[PDB]
């Protein structure tokens, strides 16, 4: 199988996909985040940020809250199970984790924790 | 004689069969329950339930108010003589349990405990 | 005086308050629901029922029977001072009383009838 | 408000938009769709159908098996709030509806009849 997708944050607060699929041969999956907008990072920054469907409100509400200084990351937030940096524009960051870290059959989000995204700049991610 | 069968729920709150009859001479008894819908399990949920008639009513109002995180099933429902989880669009789950389970000639219901089910949203079991 | 209220019903059984009040100076009062999770009202509906405090458990403990092709009240039930309908997501209502029917030394209660509270989906309302 | 909408279908199986919203104040609402691909109706025909959430893989399914003589859509096929007909190369379409016809707590989505697009060729339809 196939164990990495490739995802564009544009100047709209808006990933260029909102579902993804973790095939579970897989060992570790990869997702490659790049920003192709003009805007930095102070007023457009992206992020890809994956937690449990239950945990995502919270990582979000506390990400706003730390702020551009702390990546829009509440430090040390143990709900996160992976996630890039905040890019800006032009720039592009790759997480890679362990897919033994997820299950099948639970419920997980990915998302952006910059401030200003809809309900909608998210996405599911399933293990099948 | 088979000890076997396969029960599909889609997007309209729909089994596709009513009716189920285990031959008296299984050891045990195997429901493969599948989603074919396009609906996710929180809005579009199914399991197969079975108990006595009797029980039917108490299991499905108690299952209500459990909720997704419990698979809509209170727990440790005695009342519940098997049952699968709780399924969305493109899962399965199978259940197998003893025959040994099973008076001949009583009344068992099969149901779904996901809410905004038709009363029709059921069928029987018997021992033949 | 403020003469209204408004209150948020969530994708996890809540109201966003537990204290209403209502000056005695109102001739009318409002309260505007609105529910802005994303799960349908079948599997997370809201509404904002007042009775007095006394009439609470009876009110709720018929409205779940009743079941969610009634709003999840029983009919006629005379101990409703004021509700909402039922609503799910992307969905609003509201509900404008006379204050008169309210009388100081009297406890009233706010609450929801959908299956699925924590016992804390309620809350006070009292004539200051 | 705007009360219309321009979608072009591909050679490719695919809409050029996945969300719509129609604004509550219109009375009426148009899909002015085109088909600017070189790929005739048989073997590329694109149509744009809206049904809730729900009804969607029936109308999909009875459609599919209606062929193209009946435009993908089974006839009289009551869960079809609002179409167009089936458009190739070249051709255009436009559909005027009811905004009446459209509630709104519920999750209604638009997609595509003709046969070999994937689970991808829909997209959401909500009031705003
Ligand atoms: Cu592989
Ligand atoms: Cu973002
Ligand atoms: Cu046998
Ligand atoms: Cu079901
Ligand atoms: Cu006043
Ligand atoms: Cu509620
Ligand atoms: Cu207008
Ligand atoms: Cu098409």
């Amino acid at each position: 199988a196939e164990c990495s997708v490739d995802i564009q944050g544009n100047d709209q607060f808006q990933f260029n996909t909102n579902a993804i699929t973790v095939d579970k041969s897989c060992k570790q999956f990869t997702v490659n985040l790049s920003h192709p907008g003009n805007l930095p990072k102070n007023v457009m920054g992206h992020n890809w940020v994956l937690s449990t469907a239950a945990d995502m409100q919270g990582v979000v509400t506390d990400g706003m809250a730390s702020g551009l200084d702390k990546d829009y990351l509440k430090p040390d937030d143990s709900r996160v199970i992976a996630h890039t940096k905040l890019i800006g524009s032009g720039e592009k960051d790759s997480v890679t984790f362990d897919v033994s870290k997820l299950k099948e059959g639970e419920q997980y989000m990915f998302f952006c924790t910059f401030p200003g995204a809809s309900a909608l700049h998210k996405g599911t991610l399933t293990l099948k």
